[PDB]
């Protein structure tokens, strides 16, 4: 290697004489100078890996070095190594960017710390996620094994997801060995879900959590605790998303962290309408006919999501006041956000969000966001911007000075599909790439979820159309007309709809105002 | 509220010192004696901050670390221990740890971890307002008079940290800056129109413009025997350098300089100024060939590998050379692939395109409103484009083979504001900065107006063809549904007029690491 240079700008250097031998035997190369003008015009003409900087010098003071080094020079890390104990110096230390701030008299190994950490940090994370990855790479195909209970599922799809991000910043075969694994468990999770389904919908009492017990079991009890509640809904937002905007949201929030089951198909007409309701769509219809919209309209599907909500507080017999509102736009997220107080007065605000829906589906059709979302990182990456960036992040804020308890959660995720199933014959559905409905739909029986009896698992249906079909795992639906186009536009999109972790097992977030 | 810290130590006992100290100072201590302790301590409480020993019976602070870190990767962890060993220093960093603490520990230093890490964000937030409060005064005496060039690039880095700095600051403070750079702007806009003429038809004494960056920036370095990578990113302002700098330094040392693209500032011209070493007009006429007329509907910068060629030519050089353009992040994929076998060349040109902002598909349009609202969100886009898609390998690759790089633009981009009305046919472009056309109508002190395009260096088909370019963050608007295309594309950003984004361009000489 080359040896880390040291920049060390001290009146007192001499002082200093025993740190610079220990620093110089452990391979760095220290340059010392004794005033803030020497430092300043070193870091201007030289590339110095770290600048060590004395608060108290004859001339301009530490601070102000600290100022001018960094608009030169602002990727470089300083270390503020002064005897001082002010309060004062070491707040505008802080907030001048220092790295770190050693008070004298300074263990020399104190100084080896700060060396490694501020110049090696990203290595050695990165050669520790490796090794710990490949320690428990073994415990998580293993843990995958047998037959998993609902809360096994959740942790390691938990323990799956923390991997994803963990392994971003590591080698690339622990990335894409992780991939392998995440194969895997989403096959094995298919077979779960397709084995217990039908019973889950048949029994209410033993089933998980799912999109019609959602407000039952995670709203209801904090309103008739007394709480006021802010339940945000973001559209088609996986748990990836959610770790990823998590740290943002913890200046602001503590978390108990949940997840639940959306309901087939994976799809905003028929799960965010059963959360809102309660209910299953097939019950929606017979018992709100009125409310329901069936797939074959050219209405809206998701335009009566507010009355719902009123059968439901109705039929439960509480009395909650409550409003909902539904943000698509740029503009009318600031208009909300500017109206956010008058809700004080309700105990239960709903909040929709539909531009993480939106940006999803146009990784489709979206050159930018094929760009911006060529990858499941890229594509965290940018929900974190769209959330720091929009009205969200200060939406999120608001509530907080509001003492108001959010439950953060979401209708349902997305997938990124990969490789084609053939089918023909459907009716209205050739929109969703992860089911379908109709009659004499020609398909391989294998390579799909059947639902022959769609009324079994509370899913409506028109007379033209009698059973349901899904995907499983990242597969899509393609039809043959124009098969070669169809499948290489469409591969590496999302899509939902279908049978996944990443579709069906959602995070819901109870979370409270720090 | 008071910050809550948690405390594991197996001889929390005589550490009863610094946690009065620290309860003093408002800080609540909950201590324990092991890993575990903790571990179940953080599991079921919300604490600030968690204070850990290492050496204690049962688990060692380091797994207690890695478990807690798994339960709560938002709070910091400050390790505080009688270790001196590298590897536990070494492990307790890839432990992401916050901070590390040999004991005896200045309980004072306790503190100082406790503002570092609690209360980072507002901290930085009251001194960078603080500072540009004193900072504002030198920049409006360095923006007064007349500047010269170089003090044009003084100044313009100068708003653009401050910029990007008072991101994390408040929002009146960011007001007030938005007015400096509406000022630097308007003078910037002086200086231009004033001087532009001059800077065309006197090579040897204009500034640094697109068809002398490659005499300028590149030809030297080849000339002292070093190879060189020209990568020009498409529409890449000087914000958005400043922006990608700091991953860059992890595998380069940077020249960081700027140079004015030419008129107008728009690919068509700009870059292929860059890569011909001509003028758009003379173009045509030095080289039929290689020239596309505006107005024909083929693209007009595909056949820049020759224009690159007859450059070489013309200077009596003998540089072999490549030349590589990258549409999308799956084209570089195969180039990351073959880009070990450009070690041959001593010149290798990379063109790559960041997204496009003129998309008029509904859809894009509905993704860049929500997505690139401020130039902050700009900014934060354009990080996550260079860090997830191929372009931050491809830099990571070429500093491996030890090239020489040179970073640059043909010209940046202006989120406009204002529409300036003019009046032309169908025939006449869709640009929003800037016009050609055989009848234009317009309030000339509006603009800046070339009656003769052949004296700039531009083509034109007709005796009364124009140019004419809007300055500031102006936008032209037709009177036809004025106002409806006033609401559509206000606040969107555009580029071929005259601004310090569009035309004062980053170029940056970078040595690998
Ligand atoms: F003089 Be220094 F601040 F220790
Ligand atoms: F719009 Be929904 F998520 F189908
Ligand atoms: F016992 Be501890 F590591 F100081
Ligand atoms: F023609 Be480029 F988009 F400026
Ligand atoms: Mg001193
Ligand atoms: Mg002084
Ligand atoms: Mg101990
Ligand atoms: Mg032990
Ligand atoms: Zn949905
Ligand atoms: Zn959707
Ligand atoms: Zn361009």
């Amino acid at each position: 290697m080359r040896p880390y240079t040291v920049l060390w700008a001290d009146d007192e250097i001499d002082l200093l004489k025993p740190h610079i031998l220990f620093l110089e035997q452990k391979g760095y190369q220290v340059t010392p100078v004794l005033s803030g003008n020497d430092a300043i015009e070193a870091v201007q003409n030289n590339d110095f890996d770290i600048v060590f900087l004395d608060e108290n010098m004859p001339g301009i003071g530490g601070l102000d070095a600290l100022q001018k080094i960094k608009e030169l020079k602002p990727y470089t890390p300083v270390v503020m190594i002064t005897k001082s104990e002010e309060e004062h110096i070491m707040t505008q230390a802080i907030g001048g960017k220092i790295a770190d701030y050693l008070i004298k008299p300074v263990n020399p190994n104190q100084l080896l710390l700060s060396l490694k950490k501020n110049l090696q940090q990203h290595s050695i994370i990165s050669e520790t996620t490796n090794t710990n990855y490949r320690q428990e790479f073994v415990q998580l195909g293993t843990q995958m094994s047998g037959k998993l209970s609902f809360e096994e599922w959740k942790e390691l799809y938990r323990r799956i997801v923390f991997w994803e991000i963990e392994l971003e910043q590591a080698d690339r075969q622990m990335g894409e060995l992780l991939e392998m694994q995440k194969q895997e468990a989403n096959r094995l999770f298919a077979r779960f879900v397709t084995q217990n389904y039908r019973e889950w919908i048949a029994k209410p009492d033993t089933r998980p959590t799912m999109s019609p017990d959602l407000f039952k079991q995670k709203v209801f009890p904090l309103l008739d605790n007394g709480e006021k509640v802010f339940f945000i809904l973001i559209d088609n937002f996986r748990q990836d998303q959610w770790e990823s905007v998590k740290s943002m949201l913890s200046e602001f929030y503590t978390f108990e962290e949940d997840m639940y089951l959306s309901i087939l198909p994976t799809a905003t007409q028929y799960a965010r309408n059963a959360i809102f309701s309660g209910l299953m769509p097939l019950q929606i219809e017979k018992m709100f006919p009125d409310l329901w919209v069936d797939e074959e309209s050219e209405e809206g599907k998701n335009l009566n999501e507010e009355p719902m909500i009123r059968t439901l507080i109705e039929r439960y017999r509480k009395h909650y006041s409550f409003s909902y509102n539904k943000v698509y736009e740029t503009k009318f997220g600031e208009r909300l956000l500017g109206q956010i107080r008058s809700l004080s007065q309700n105990q239960l605000n709903v909040i929709v969000l539909n531009f993480v829906d939106m940006m999803s589906h146009a990784r489709t059709d979206s050159k930018m966001i094929r760009e911006l979302a060529s990858n499941e990182a890229a594509y965290r990456s940018l929900t974190k911007s769209w959330f720091k960036h929009s009205t969200t992040y200060n939406l999120f804020r608001s509530i907080a000075e509001m003492g108001y308890k959010v439950v953060l959660t979401t209708d349902h995720g997305t997938i990124q599909v990969k490789n084609p199933v053939k089918v023909i014959g459907d009716r209205s559905t050739n929109t969703n790439l992860r089911y379908k409905i109709g009659k004499n739909l020609d398909y391989n029986p294998k390579e799909v979820f059947e639902i022959k009896d769609p009324a079994s698992v509370g899913l409506p249906h028109n007379n033209l159309s009698d059973k349901f079909i899904f995907t499983k795992e990242d597969d899509f639906f393609a039809y043959p007309n124009n098969y070669n186009y169809y499948v290489q536009y469409y591969r590496n999109t999302f899509q939902h709809g279908g049978i996944s972790l990443e579709e069906m097992l959602v995070p819901v977030i109870t979370m409270q105002p720090k």
